[PDB]
């Protein structure tokens, strides 16, 4: 019963997943919808993401980062570093300033949580100080998104975790568009969560797109894994 079950137990199946996201950049109100199921036994995501308001105006791999760490797949001996679980199913706030180098900026404030079986992310993002014809909203970045490795810090004081990583999308040119992103994530809730020992995340991501979809849309299949932390397994090999 998702209704009364407790971190990362609500995790041990498939699980539907429900993404909104309300965006304002360079005058242009839009937003996204996206459906479809996350299992963080294989940290698999398969989401088909709708913007439901017309045109995208940024490019959708530049929202990929944007648009649910909890179905990462975290290995048995690292279980006890998972904080994105236990903070469910009351949630946690994930708040970001993503940086584009040499073009403006995303401010992202999200809430992921459960509401019946279902986990939602609802995200407020705000584009900030772009050129009108940068990569960004000029649309001169390749449909695709990079394999990723995303370190993870506790925040003892804040009772959370950061991360700060970038991310690399491609240019139309053959040139990399750099993304700076700066995190924090902090529990919903008042229950303690899991603070964790310094690790990363991997990912690994394909976007696509739906054959028979009018509407501007992405359809993303992704896994997320966390590593780093192997030692005592390392040592059963000697």
């Amino acid at each position: 019963d998702p209704m009364v079950s407790k971190g990362e137990e609500l995790f041990t199946g498939v699980v539907p997943i429900l993404v909104e996201l309300d965006g304002d950049v360079n005058g242009h109100k839009f937003s996204v919808r996206g459906e479809g199921e996350g299992d963080a036994t294989n940290g698999k995501l398969t989401l088909k993401f709708i913007c439901t308001t017309g045109k995208l105006p940024v490019p959708w791999p530049t929202l990929v980062t944007t648009l649910v760490l909890c179905f990462a797949r975290y290995p048995d001996h690292m279980k006890q570093h998972d904080f994105f679980k236990s903070a469910m199913p009351e949630g946690y706030v994930q708040e970001r300033t993503i940086s584009f180098k040499d073009d403006g900026y995303y401010k992202t404030r999200a809430e992921v949580k459960f509401e019946g079986d279902t986990l939602v992310n609802r995200i407020e993002l705000k584009g900030i100080d772009f050129k009108e014809d940068g990569n960004i909203l000029g649309h001169k970045l390749e449909y695709n998104q990079n394999s990723h490795n995303a370190y993870i810090t506790a925040d003892k004081q804040k009772n959370g975790i950061k991360s700060n990583f970038k991310i690399r999308h491609n240019v139309e040119d053959g040139s990399v568009q750099l993304a700076d992103h700066y995190q924090q994530n902090t529990p919903i809730g008042d229950g303690p969560v899991l603070l964790p020992d310094n690790h990363y995340l991997s990912t690994q991501n394909k976007l696509s797109k739906d054959p028979n979809e009018k509407r501007d849309h992405m359809v993303l299949l992704e896994f997320v894994t966390a590593a780093g932390i192997t030692l005592g397994m390392d040592e059963l090999y000697k």
